[PDB]
């Protein structure tokens, strides 16, 4: 019925889904891999969007971050990895995505998450934020914590894919 | 291939906030069931039949949404309905805690079910069934927070 209407997103059944999952991923952990695996099971396509210029200087440069994640996720066919240097809402719009994936780890973050989601609604009304809890196995890990344990020689093999674990050891002398 | 999601709740009664969540969900999943708890441990104002009837009407305009009562383990229902997604609205910080606990248990009981969370639109961010009833019980205006069919039914229940 294209001669009459192109179609709206709401009230008319299911629509193609394309999600972005933004972060610094410095470096990508098993917790990140789980979140995107879950997301990619339920949406048509997923972009892991890696932040080029985080406020805090990252251990891995953008090129490195994008390379490690590309490797770690290459077994997911509906996933692509990209760097971006923009508001997450701008990137979503440029990428014609309609879903924004957020990992929801802690209570401390809930308010902040809701508030970002309100801002993103304001910026891009057609973008829906979707919140996944991390698996219990990855509930206490973060890029930051893994780096700091690794720095002081703790075992973090259980928390990273092999490519990332190797790149991390190289960074730490 | 197909996605089919359950949005469970007590829906006593369904509000504009619940309606917003399920509209958003039905745009992203092929099918959505509104799963209404038959026997909530605290007796509801509306019985199950009333809850289902109000919700059916409220959501009639959404083609890929079905409203159902259930009285079993959510994992058993999801399995019975061949659902692979569970939707929850996430309004309060207090809910997040409890919901994260149930989600973990649900992962133990049914690994193949993914739990997904939506935040309420800003408009609906402070409403709940419980609040709206409390306000309406003392004649406060709650026309803004309910669909007509539900509003009338609530007025009838209070008179």
């Amino acid at each position: 019925m294209a001669s009459m209407t192109g179609g709206q997103q709401m009230g008319r059944g299911s629509m193609s889904t394309k999600a972005i999952y933004p972060g610094t991923f410095d470096p990508i952990t098993n917790g990140h891999i789980d979140i995107i695996t879950r997301a990619a099971s339920m949406f048509d396509r997923v972009i892991l969007a890696i932040a080029a210029s985080p406020s805090k200087k990252p251990m891995f440069d953008l090129e490195e971050r994008v390379a490690l994640a590309t490797t770690a996720l290459q077994h997911l066919p509906n996933v692509e990895v990209m760097g971006f240097s923009d508001l997450m809402a701008n990137f979503a719009r440029a990428q014609q995505a309609n879903i924004l994936i957020r990992g929801l780890r802690a209570v401390a973050d809930f308010e902040y998450e809701m508030q970002l989601a309100h801002m993103n609604r304001h910026l891009m009304p057609e973008l829906e934020s979707v919140f996944l809890m991390p698996s219990k196995e990855w509930s206490f890990i973060s890029s930051s914590l893994v780096k700091e344990v690794a720095r002081h020689a703790g075992d973090v093999t259980h928390f990273l894919p092999a490519n990332v674990h190797q790149a991390l050891m190289e960074k730490l002398k």
